[PDB]
């Protein structure tokens, strides 16, 4: 049955539950962004209002096929009502489209959802500073002091840099970055432009990024694999073997590649600064784990919480063991005793 941490008390609506049936008293599901842990369930015979970005239904309307009149994309930063209720939808900074929920009970309680996120201090400055938040429902993925990683800016300009000189040493090498899902398009996106290319790919992936209303995008990614020399893959395609296998494809145009996996964290995190990376090489063929992370940092995410100085906080990941469930709720007692809310 739909989780209590998915059900927003004293609306009839839900948030990110799509795969539980009809929900008893649901009148309207939220999405918070279309990745499918989120989306999971939803398909072209679901006949119940869903609420989510305009980025969102572009890709709920061409990838899923859900019908028209069943999405309501909404603006963002602007004060809309919903069945009585008035709502506000923010940017989540996790992946396009993304967005966090502020629900106005009739009541007077005020609530974020806060989907999945990456804190940032600019979220300080928004309509959130406008007023109290009592309840917070919390992306709580990387809720543990030892998940530290660099900015996106830092990741991007160590792959900028990485991609860059290998292509100048060697003209034949190819470029080939891992992908599963939406987010991150800016790995891709700003290896291609230091390299003077569009990015390739194959025809379901660039279905994929044109939903997305990226500025210029027609300009910037391609279909065409020959023309290009940043090369999207399957990340489950991004070993050895599976390069190799893609080398072959290529028909001797190219003698070398050198290749991305954007990872959230791994335990190498703890040791070793973005600086002083360094591949796995197989030949020809190297491979560079890259931490490119679309959630918060442990220090983020206790930053928003602190500024916020929500009333009650409810997890909505790495709730399924009571040891994660212990480990969070102590956190949380640690960052409002320091605080003092
Ligand atoms: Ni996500």
């Amino acid at each position: 049955t739909c989780p209590f941490y998915k059900k927003i008390p004293g609306t009839g609506f839900t948030v990110d539950a799509f795969q539980y049936g009809v929900v008893e008293g649901c009148t309207a599901y939220f999405l918070t962004h279309f990745h499918s842990d989120h989306y999971a369930g939803l398909s072209k015979h679901f006949t119940f209002p869903v609420y989510c970005s305009e980025i969102t239904g572009n890709l709920l309307k061409n990838k899923l096929h859900v019908q028209e009149q069943y999405i309501h994309p909404l603006p963002l930063d602007t004060e809309c009502i919903v069945n009585g209720v008035k709502v506000v939808l923010l940017d989540a900074n996790h992946c396009p489209g993304a967005v966090m929920i502020l629900f106005y009970l009739p009541n007077g309680t005020v609530i974020l959802h806060t989907g999945d996120f990456r804190a940032d201090p600019s979220m300080e400055r928004s309509l959130l500073a406008d007023q109290k938040v009592h309840m917070l429902y919390l992306d709580t993925t990387y809720c543990s002091p030892e998940y530290t990683f660099p900015s996106q800016q830092e990741v991007i300009r160590f792959a900028i840099n990485t991609a860059f000189e290998a292509v100048t040493l060697n003209p034949h090498a190819l470029v080939v970055c891992g992908t599963y899902s939406i987010g991150k398009e800016k790995v891709f996106l700003a290896i291609a432009d230091v390299l003077g290319s569009k990015v390739g790919m194959s025809q379901e992936k660039y279905k994929t990024l044109q939903c997305l209303n990226i500025p210029e995008i027609n300009s910037l990614i391609t279909t065409d694999m020959c023309s290009s020399l940043v090369h999207l893959l399957p990340m489950m395609q991004i070993n050895f073997k599976g390069l190799q296998s893609h080398l072959k494809k290529c028909g001797g145009k190219y003698n070398q590649i050198l290749a991305f996996r954007p990872t959230g964290w791994t335990h190498s995190n703890k040791f070793t600064r973005i600086a002083d990376v360094i591949p796995q090489t197989k030949g020809n063929i190297s491979i560079y784990g890259i931490p490119y992370s679309e959630h918060s940092s442990y220090l983020e995410m206790k930053r928003f919480v602190q500024w916020l100085k929500p009333q009650k906080i409810i997890p909505t990941v790495n709730v399924g063991t009571w040891k994660s469930r212990s480990t969070m709720e102590k956190y949380f007692r640690e960052w409002k005793l320091e605080a003092g809310y």
